[PDB]
DNA sequence: ACCTGCTGCGGAT
């Protein structure tokens, strides 16, 4: 049993002198790589995943032309950090090799991304390195280029973070991207794939794949996290002051004053910002200094300068503390942070299990992390997602099946160059995993509309006698200057694409002292998941039945610390006295009240998140103008739906057979305001919309007038292929209609309960779901 | 009172 048997005895001697020894996801897959074989890794954050893939492969070049092993990343600063710690076996390749008096091997490495300038862009097409480090964006660009010549030769294909794009139509570009680059090739490349949070394995690895088995490595995970929610305050209900973010700060530049680095994650760029300058306030006036600053700001809007020195000072120890966006959650390996901090719930369990694995990142080493909740709810989410990640119970994963509008842009991109066939198109697109079904009408009605069908431009010309799809002059500079799946998103600061007479796109598109409609906020994407909002039920109802000790006991176990289980204790006994009962994963609660106005509200309580309220409240609303008349159309959030009815009221308006449902959704998504922006996302990423400067994407009022008014003409038509990938990715990847329709279904079994309640005053749960 | 998410981002003249 040796597992560096299989290389060169110049890597088995350096890898000996490195390490102890190989861990077993190490061994694993060196044996599953040696042997050609698609390789998926799933093992924690602190096992070797890099070596994993790079090693058999930089075994290959140090044996005695053009890029030979091809690295993705989906953040541009693991991208660097993983050509900052290559030099480590690269360099040791070279001083055991000269140590036997062997020639040393050249290994040449580089990054491409945003960041090249574009005289090094211009010399790593010259001159290739045999490690190409890039981003899925960033690959799309060389392969609808001169410089996909240099990618020919390609033997190895590592995705790294495999987890952060496969449910994602950036991952359905990168897909296809990866398929295009097969057809450059003698042979298809090898595919690695590497991830700490896998579910399901097999569907990732068919993302990774495709059409080809793929070997998928896990073995025995052990990763030991200290899990920790503090909240420095006695009572969130009650504070001392304005607000709790002073306390807040001030422990964590207690916690980074007792740690060597720290990285704080805030989950926007304004928070991260904020903090940085309130971090570096608080450590002034306790060090008599107007002298580094104690912290510094990490995130896409730092310009690439600041973004190097920030990474460069973290790797070196020299930076004691930076506030992070997800800039930072993935692969980097910063020895010296032995700290991370999560300021409110992360978005999921598993970026959780990725952010705080930053700290202790060495083999067999313990992640210190913290979580600060902002308010009362976020306390119950902040413990569920410790919770959970004691456990590993992280999402499950599903690959968006045909997302017309990614082929449409590949499609303008694959034939920018050259004239292409649309059977091999085809062919090459079915052994992708998201168009593996891809039906043959829907890849000719995407060719239509791209090519003949007049508020937008089509890019291409097809020759159906032939088969043959040409670019129109400027497809190229179109497709490059795309910016790929990622989606053009904006506030109406006050109002832009204006309606005179900060809010958001869908609340705007829903346009003294008199009642007014409550904001509607999409913090971003889809939103809760069913799996996750049943299990804050399912935490909620337990804990708030529990005598103090068993309640103590329960808290210390996730790492509540300060006045933690305090609030929380509180939370739910105030919530247990304003309705009776508290919501859970078995228990809905309808709250009653009337506004200071006189006007009706009655509020629904759910933990299911969003993707099942969201099409609810399409339903709720139907009904409303219907039964009732009123046209107020509901908020709807991850805890609960809001509805507001002036005064004349029951708890029947939420509840739908199980069959009625997924009609009803149907029926009303075409006019939600949800279905105005993803059309807009699609038009555009599609490259249907026109735009203002041919390489220039046009501002976010210019696609809002352009596709709003191209909608208006494409609603006659239901079958444009637009509107259809637009209700594709409403119904299947926002909405979670499976999961609406087996509640109703157990709301119908009597197996979920339904309380209705009135209150004199908004209980703490409803007082949370209004503006907070 | 939390004061309303991120990721990445031309090329050929
Ligand atoms: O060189 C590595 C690095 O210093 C750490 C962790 O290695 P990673 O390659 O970053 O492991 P992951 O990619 O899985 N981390 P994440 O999931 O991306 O967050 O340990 C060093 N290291 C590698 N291999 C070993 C062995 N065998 N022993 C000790 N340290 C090792
Ligand atoms: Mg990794």
């Amino acid at each position: 049993a040796d597992p560096l048997g299989r290389f060169s005895a110049l890597t088995r001697e350096w890898f000996t002198t490195a390490f102890a020894a190989p861990t077993p996801a190490q061994a694993d897959a060196w044996s599953a790589i040696s042997e050609g074989n698609n390789t998926l890794v799933i093992a924690p954050t602190g096992s070797g995943k890099t070596l994993a893939a790079f090693l058999w492969a930089i075994d290959r070049l140090a044996d005695p032309q053009g890029t030979q092993v091809l690295y993705v990343s989906p953040l541009k600063a693991l991208a660097v950090d993983v050509e900052r710690n290559l030099r480590t076996p690269l360099t040791g390749i070279t001083r055991v090799a000269e140590r036997h008096g062997l020639p040393a091997p050249s290994i040449t490495v580089g990054v491409r991304s945003g960041d090249t300038p574009p005289n090094q862009r211009r010399a790593m097409i010259a001159n290739p390195p045999d490690v190409l480090i890039t981003t899925p964006e960033s690959l799309f660009l060389m392969l609808t280029s001169a410089a996909r010549e240099t990618l020919t030769s390609v033997r190895t294909v590592i995705v790294d973070e495999v987890h952060a794009v496969a449910a994602t139509k950036r991952g359905a570009h990168l897909a296809l991207s990866l398929e295009r680059l097969d057809q450059l090739l003698d042979t298809p490349a090898q595919r690695i794939g590497l991830s700490a949070t896998v579910r399901p394995p097999e569907e990732v690895a068919r993302f990774l794949s495709g059409q080809a088995p793929t070997t998928i490595v896990c073995p025995p995970a052990a990763k030991t996290f200290d899990l920790s929610v503090q909240v420095p305050v006695p009572d969130m209900a009650n504070l001392d002051n304005n607000s709790i973010w002073p306390d807040v700060e001030e422990r964590i530049v207690d916690l980074v004053e007792a740690h060597n680095s720290s990285i704080v994650f805030a989950n926007s760029r304004r928070l991260a910002e904020r903090l940085t300058s309130r971090l570096n306030e608080i450590h002034a006036e306790r060090s008599g200094i107007e002298p580094p600053l104690l912290a510094r700001a990490h995130h896409g809007s730092v310009s690439k300068e600041q973004r190097a020195q920030v990474e460069d000072d973290l790797k070196s120890g020299r930076l004691r503390a930076v506030v992070a966006t997800s800039s930072l959650e993935l692969g980097i390996d910063m020895g010296a942070v032995d700290l991370v901090i999560q300021v409110e719930a992360p978005p999921s369990v598993a970026s959780g299990l990725q952010r705080v694995g930053r700290a202790g990142h060495q083999v067999g080493e313990i992640s210190q992390g913290v979580l600060f909740p902002k308010h009362r709810t976020d306390l119950i989410g902040c413990a569920v997602t410790v919770q959970r990640m004691q456990t590993g119970d992280i999402e499950t994963l599903r690959v968006p099946a045909n997302p017309l509008d990614v082929l449409a842009q590949h499609t303008v991109a694959v034939a920018a160059l050259e004239p292409v066939d649309a059977d091999a198109w085809f062919d090459a697109v079915r052994r992708s995993a998201p168009f593996a079904t891809l039906p043959r009408s829907a890849f000719e009605a995407t060719l239509d509309l791209l090519s003949g069908k007049a508020e937008l431009r089509p890019r291409l010309v097809y020759d159906r006698d032939t088969g043959t799809l040409t670019a129109r002059p400027g497809a190229q500079r179109l497709a490059v200057t795309s910016g790929g799946a990622i989606p053009d998103r904006g506030m109406f600061t006050v109002y832009l694409a204006s309606e005179t007479e900060e809010l958001d796109e869908e609340m705007v598109y829903e346009s003294p002292g008199q009642p007014a409609r409550l904001p509607f906020w999409r913090g971003d994407s889809v939103g809760r998941p069913a799996e996750l909002g049943a299990a804050v039920g399912a935490f909620t109802g337990e804990l708030a039945s529990l005598d103090r000790k068993a309640f103590d006991k329960r808290c210390q176990k996730m790492g509540f610390a300060g006045y933690a289980t305090d609030n929380l204790h509180q939370l739910l006994r105030e919530q247990r006295e304003a309705t009776g009962v508290v919501p859970s994963d078995t228990t809905f609660v309808v709250e009653r009240f009337r506004d200071e106005l006189g006007d009706w509200r009655v509020i629904l309580h759910s933990p299911y998140g969003l993707r099942v309220h969201g099409p609810l409240a399409l339903a709720v609303g139907r009904r409303l103008r219907e039964r009732y008349g009123i046209d107020e159309k509901p908020t709807a959030s991850d805890d609960g739906i809001i509805v507001r009815l002036p005064d004349s009221p029951g708890a029947d308006l939420f509840v739908f057979d199980a069959d009625e449902i997924e009609p009803i959704v149907t029926a009303e998504v075409g006019g939600s305001a949800l279905f105005a922006s993803r059309f807009r996302e699609c038009a555009a990423r599609a490259l249907l919309l026109p735009r203002r400067h041919p390489g220039k994407r046009s501002p976010l009022w210019h696609q809002r007038q352009r596709a709003a008014q191209l909608l208006d003409i494409a609603r006659k038509y239901p079958d444009f292929p637009i509107v259809l990938e637009a209700v594709r990715e409403c119904l299947q990847d926002v909405y979670d209609v499976p999961a609406l329709i087996e509640l109703m279904h157990k709301i119908a079994q009597r197996r979920l309960r339904i309380v209705e309640v009135e209150t004199a005053t908004p209980s703490p749960f409803a007082a949370s779901l209004l503006f907070g």
